[PDB]
């Protein structure tokens, strides 16, 4: 099935060239496809790729297009001013610029499907937009179309949307093919996917990525598979995990570390629109920041995340509260049970429920997964789906009955409506892991818990320590254990501010030594320093040479094992930038050894500045490549809310970097 027509090799340089004379006499029937490689690293603020219009007088308002913007989103229009037709269709951050110096070659496959009413749009094997109309309009049947134009659109005999760039290739197709026949066009892709929609998390949406190099070469990640659009709250999110064995080149489907059955997974396609994309699910118990680390001595990996219960609310919700009591120096997770109006109940030694007003227990007790037994039998509840077919989100009893967890809305009992912190463990390097188990609270049985720093933990060399960051207001609080994970202790670190997201991520300068970067609301990236494994900690300074945003965005950072230009290396992934999370940046520091500073020598720019960069994990590969899993969107932007496949991986050399 051949193209009608094939052109390659135009370079647009803010002239468009007309290829009428080629394409229109052999544009027939009412569905085509577009196939087009383009390279733009220095693209217009708003450019078209490909133009077929009505040039005349008056008609300046038939046209198709297919265009982009700096920011790195793709659309098409269609319009036809007789017709009383005006589509847009886009969607945020769907592209490449560069990519180790070089421009990418992005593959973008425009399938329009008169038989389905359908235009769906592909860029580098991802698909950005699918859309269905009422009522149809084929891109070659507009009113007077004269014009097939690359690098602008002919509006009225001017150039609109004039175009810096290239098509290396490009190919038109009198059929709307298949979405099979569409995966096997070849591309030139810099990244991979890890985990992306449709695969066995079935969440359509992921965010804070983590990354680590165990011991045995494998390399683990794990992330938020989130099904609620990309919400952080109120959601559906679990915890997946995916390794590699072959340094990154492929990944193992993903399974769960962390999972609640209360809410089905479903991969769902949330909508985009200003009236409905603060949709969120409500009802639905979910983890979130999730965070690795390996422990030399039992061999085993630890995982942290974040818990919610279905309950939880944004402030009010619960400040105040641990969600523990303390009787005797002992914690104690506390229950309200369906009917009561205060926790008078508290999961003693042994899961068995006590009822705190008259010390005597019940015949309830909580098991390992956190599940409600009554005199040792499993009780259950009815699991929820989520649907739109209403115009509106509905969460909805389905059917299927699911062990009720304390966690759950419809749960005879339920713990405090707080965060807490969940540990997991696998003893086969992430090809299972166990149940988790809550973390005690640290700041007092008054305080709620802290905010897991999402990513790595810290696995000192020298010793068997284990540290994970964590925050709170006013200070970030470390997790620190010499025993394999089964008992922790707090090392808490004044930090200047108030309420803030301070995302700490660690690096061990030298055997004992250790350097923490986090987030701030300066607009600077802040550190710190400990000297004696983390039982201490220094007054906080900031980074000069990297700029982020007044709120904020995640920061990774990594120890490299070889010295560049003679020196001790760290590495920092991070957007640089003021205004948005964009112009990603891998940042080489060199250690001085006369006190321990670090001189940022070298930037490696991602991608283009204007491309979106938010959360990121690294990790040196057993190689010595970086491997580098991050957010390839503004995850902060209220435009670019639940996009599917923009979380992305890719691998580089050091050389590269400098
Ligand atoms: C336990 O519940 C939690 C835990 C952490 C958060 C913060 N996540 C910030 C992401 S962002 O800066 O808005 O992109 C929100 C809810």
């Amino acid at each position: 099935i051949s193209p009608i027509f094939q052109g390659g090799s135009y370079q647009l340089n803010n002239k468009s060239i007309d290829i009428s004379s080629l394409l229109l006499d052999k544009l027939s029937g009412e569905s085509q496809t577009v196939v087009m490689k383009f390279k733009a690293d220095k693209p217009n603020s708003l450019q078209a790729l490909f133009g077929l219009s009505n040039s005349k007088a008056g008609f300046k308002n038939n046209y198709f297009s297919i265009f982009m913007r700096d920011s790195g989103e793709i659309g098409v229009e269609i319009r036809d001013a007789q017709k009383g037709i005006n589509y847009l269709f886009s969607r945020p951050a769907s592209l490449w610029g560069k990519h180790k110096g070089q421009a990418v070659e992005n593959t973008l496959v425009f399938v329009s499907d008169s038989k389905d009413k359908t235009y769906t749009m592909y860029v580098n094997g991802i698909e950005v937009f699918s859309e269905t109309v009422d009522t149809f309009l084929p891109i070659s049947n507009i009113n007077g179309i004269d014009k097939a134009t690359l690098g602008a659109v002919n509006r009225e005999g001017k150039e609109h949307y004039l175009a810096k760039g290239s098509i290396d290739e490009i190919s038109l197709f009198n059929k709307a093919i298949s979405d099979q026949e569409v995966s096997t066009i070849p591309l030139s892709n810099p990244f991979q996917l890890i985990f992306q929609s449709g695969d066995s998390t079935q969440a359509n949406y992921f965010r804070i990525p983590t990354l680590y190099t165990l011991s045995s070469g494998r390399v683990l990640s794990s992330i938020d598979a989130r099904y609620g659009g990309t919400h952080d709250s109120k959601s559906k999110i679990n915890i997946a995990t995916s390794y590699s064995d072959d340094n990154g080149k492929t990944w193992s489907e993903p399974i769960f570390a962390m999972k609640f059955n209360d809410y089905e997974e479903q991969l769902v396609y949330w909508p985009r629109d200003n009236k409905l994309k603060n949709s969120q699910i409500s009802g639905s118990a979910s983890f979130i920041d999730s965070s690795i680390v390996e422990d030399k001595k039992s061999g085993k990996t630890i995982l942290l995340a974040d818990v919610m219960p279905a309950g939880i609310g944004n402030n009010n919700a619960n400040k105040a509260d641990s969600g523990f009591k303390e009787i005797n120096g002992h914690y104690y997770l506390k229950l309200k049970k369906n009917g009561d109006n205060d926790f008078r109940y508290t999961v003693r030694e042994n899961g068995v429920v006590y009822n705190e007003t008259t010390n005597k227990p019940t015949n309830y007790t909580i098991n390992d997964k956190y599940e409600v037994l009554e005199g040792g039998k499993s009780l259950t509840v009815e699991q929820y789906s989520v649907d739109f077919d209403s115009g509106s989100l509905r969460e909805r009893h389905n059917g299927k009955q699911v062990p009720m967890n304390v966690f759950y809305k419809d749960s005879l009992f339920k713990v405090t409506p707080t965060n807490y912190i969940a540990m997991t463990t696998s003893q086969n390097r992430g090809e299972s892991w166990e149940q988790f188990k809550l973390l005690p609270p640290f700041l007092g049985e008054k305080h709620n818990g802290t905010y897991l720093c999402p990513g790595q933990g810290l696995a000192l060399k020298s010793s068997n320590r284990l540290i994970f960051a964590t925050y709170t207001s006013g200070e970030l609080t470390y997790l620190i254990s010499d025993d394999s994970g089964q008992t922790w202790k707090k090392s808490s670190a004044s930090i200047p501010f108030k309420n803030a997201t301070a995302e700490a991520q660690m690096v061990e300068l030298r055997d004992g030594v250790i350097r923490t970067f986090f987030r701030t609301t300066t607009g600077k990236i802040a550190y710190m320093t400990s000297r004696d494994s983390g039982e201490t900690w220094s007054k906080v300074s900031y980074i000069d040479g990297i700029q982020q945003t007044s709120y904020g965005t995640q920061v990774s950072a990594i120890k490299y094992s070889q010295l560049i230009d003679g020196k001790e290396a760290v590495i920092l992934s991070t957007p640089n930038s003021r205004s948005g999370r964009k112009g990603g940046q891998l940042v080489v520091g060199l250690v001085n050894k006369e006190d321990d500073s670090i001189d940022w020598k070298y930037h490696y720019d991602i991608d283009l500045p204007s491309y979106g960069y938010a959360y990121s994990a690294i990790t040196e590969l057993p190689n010595h490549h970086i491997g580098v899993l991050f957010e390839k969107y503004d995850s902060w932007s209220r435009n670019e809310l639940h996009l599917s496949n923009v979380v992305q991986y890719i691998d580089l050399e050091i050389n590269d970097l400098t």
